[PDB]
């Protein structure tokens, strides 16, 4: 049988002269076989869903720290680097923000003054929510996401920019508010990350270079680029993703690798193994092929590449499921990482251990 992730060489010693290992994790994960998984693989951690602005504030002025401090005092007592997912997102945020004073939502407001003033109220907001969050973990976070998913799939608008209840409202600016005011509570040091997925692909890779050279031209602070890598072991391509962290390495732009997962599925992901043991062993050998690559680019990138982080630990855990099963009625198994649902290693282990 493979032997358990605790048995092997760790990767965060394998990649120590490239760059850091990570894993997202919620606290549940920090303790048992995840948390010994945790401790033996990775450099690194980020929380999957405990930093998100819904998990921090979710009511106005009512802060909930519990779950990302347990994260926070697990990397100080593990020596691991932290990095802080998310200060802003369309998603897992609580509606509370895009309220108007009378309570109703700010999209639906006619009255261009009124747009105005909503503008500024959910900008006030903004900084508000950054200022205490950033306050509370200036000393712990080696990276933030500051904002994620911002620029859009498509060509909604001449900028290319998602056009969430963030763009309804401010337009840009809460982009620019938002690097602002994390540089100002974070330090001049503090590494401000944009995220997004499917950063290697137009023509969204180029929207996103497009911003961040804008951004950059009119003085915002912005450090890096996250690469989520929702990826599939045929897509995105190799050079694609070369092509992509070169690009912003060129605009002297750090890039992380920030929420990796090599799903067995393309889009849609139907029909998919209804059980992991339905899997065939081929697939985690084309799987592996595909770590194989992934790791020997990250490793030719490495000057321009801090960190790489998967978006979870082992196979019993992780949103693909989700996915999964919202496409085959409920049923269905995804296997995106290199450690088991029982924490063995895989084939792709191997293939990124050598
Ligand atoms: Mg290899
Ligand atoms: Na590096």
């Amino acid at each position: 049988l493979q032997p358990f992730a605790w048995q092997v060489a760790s990767l965060a010693d394998r990649y120590e002269e490239s760059f850091d290992i990570g894993a997202a994790v919620e606290p549940h994960q920090l303790n048992g076989r995840q948390g010994k998984v945790l401790k033996h693989h990775y450099n690194s951690i980020v929380a999957e869903n405990a930093m998100k602005p819904i998990s921090l504030q979710p009511e106005e002025g009512v802060f909930t720290w519990d779950g990302a401090d347990a994260i926070v005092e697990f990397a100080r007592k593990n020596n691991m680097n932290l990095r802080f997912h998310t200060l802003v997102w369309h998603n897992q945020v609580p509606d509370w923000f895009f309220l108007d004073e009378e309570g109703n939502p700010m999209v639906e407001e006619t009255n261009e003054a009124k747009r105005q003033a909503n503008k500024e109220l959910l900008l006030e907001r903004l900084e508000t929510h950054i200022k205490t969050v950033v306050e509370r973990y200036k000393d712990d976070v080696t990276a933030w996401d500051v904002v994620n998913e911002v620029v859009d799939d498509g060509t909604p608008n001449e900028r290319g920019l998602r056009e969430s209840v963030w763009y309804q409202i401010t337009g840009d600016e809460y982009i620019r508010v938002a690097f602002e005011t994390a540089r100002k509570y974070a330090g001049e040091d503090a590494k401000l990350f944009i995220n997004d997925y499917n950063t290697e692909v137009t023509p969204k890779r180029d929207h996103l270079y497009n911003l961040v050279q804008d951004l950059l031209a009119d003085g915002v602070p912005i450090d890096g680029v996250g690469h989520q890598a929702h990826i599939q072991i045929d897509w995105p391509t190799i050079d694609e993703i070369r092509t992509s962290m070169e690009m912003f390495a060129g605009l002297g732009l750090d890039n992380q690798v920030t929420e990796l997962d090599v799903s067995l599925y393309g889009w849609p992901p139907r029909p998919a193994f209804p059980t992991y043991d339905a899997i065939p062993q081929e697939r985690f050998q084309a799987q592996a092929d595909r770590y194989n690559q992934l790791f020997e680019l990250y490793e030719e990138l490495d000057a321009d590449l801090s960190s790489v982080t998967f978006w979870g630990i082992a196979d019993n855990h992780t949103w693909l499921d989700d996915r999964a099963r919202e496409y085959n009625d409920g049923v269905g198994k995804d296997a995106p990482f290199v450690f088991d649902p029982n924490y063995r290693v895989k084939p792709a282990f191997w293939r990124i251990i050598d």
